[PDB]
């Protein structure tokens, strides 16, 4: 229950819990890469109007099976969505998704095309995760591709220019940068009891490899200039 992957999953849920609670009441939210809808229950209990987008139709089909009434699912990738939509967004959420379009675009193009509104971004910084090798979490660079193994699952990802992305964000927003290591809030996830969360935070405080994993998942709290 205290594997590196389980603790990473809980800390990710902690950040998502705090970020979604922090959105201004009644915001019109764009969630980039909504996927299978893990954040559905967090949006469901808030006064928010949410549009969840994704490039993969199969992922959105799963999200539809239990989607809240305040979430609308659109099968469009970020760049195509921002062009076509009539919506005016007042908050942008992007949890572990932006590194995909950043790998195929100039980071200033992605940043300039984001709606000019507050945002929360969680993104792996591959250069800070490289070489971490634990039984349930590993990141290796194979030629030009990143192989991120999380338990018995492997994500193959392309490189993106993290350094250019951070400078692009600073040109458009007041940026507050952090990482998952900064999280203290218990995830909304009912399966993570207060006793389990206490044990996970105690493990993080005592294990440098776990700290390195959480430190490589960068958080950005953005307010437009
Ligand atoms: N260009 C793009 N625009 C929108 N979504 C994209 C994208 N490239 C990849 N994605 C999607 O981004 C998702 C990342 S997985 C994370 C899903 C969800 N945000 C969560 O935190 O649980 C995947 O579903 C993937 O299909």
């Amino acid at each position: 229950s205290l594997t590196h992957a389980s603790v990473l999953s809980a800390y990710t849920a902690s950040y998502k819990t705090t970020a979604i609670k922090s959105i201004a009441d009644n915001a019109v939210v764009l969630d980039i890469g909504y996927g299978k809808g893990n954040d559905g229950p967090r949006y469901a209990v808030r006064p928010l109007t949410v549009t969840g987008i994704d490039t993969a139709a199969r992922m959105l089909a799963i999200a539809d099976q239990n989607k809240p009434e305040n979430v609308t699912l659109v099968k469009q990738g970020f760049f195509t969505h921002i062009t076509k939509t009539s919506n005016t967004y007042t908050h942008v959420i992007a949890f572990n998704s932006l590194h995909y379009p950043l790998a195929s675009s100039h980071p200033d193009t992605l940043v300039q095309r984001l709606p000019t509104c507050p945002a929360n971004i969680l993104i792996p910084c591959h250069h800070l995760l490289e070489g971490i090798q634990t039984p349930t979490y590993s990141v290796v660079k194979d030629e030009d591709m990143w192989c991120v193994k999380v338990t018995k699952n492997e994500f193959i990802e392309s490189s993106y220019n993290y350094d250019v992305f951070v400078k692009a964000l600073e040109s458009k927003y007041h940026v507050t940068i952090g990482s998952l290591l900064d999280c203290v809030e218990k995830p909304s996830t009912r399966s993570i009891t207060p006793t389990l969360w206490t044990a996970m935070r105690n493990f993080v405080n005592n294990d440098q490899e776990m700290q390195r994993i959480l430190s490589g998942y960068i958080t950005f709290n953005l307010t437009p200039l």
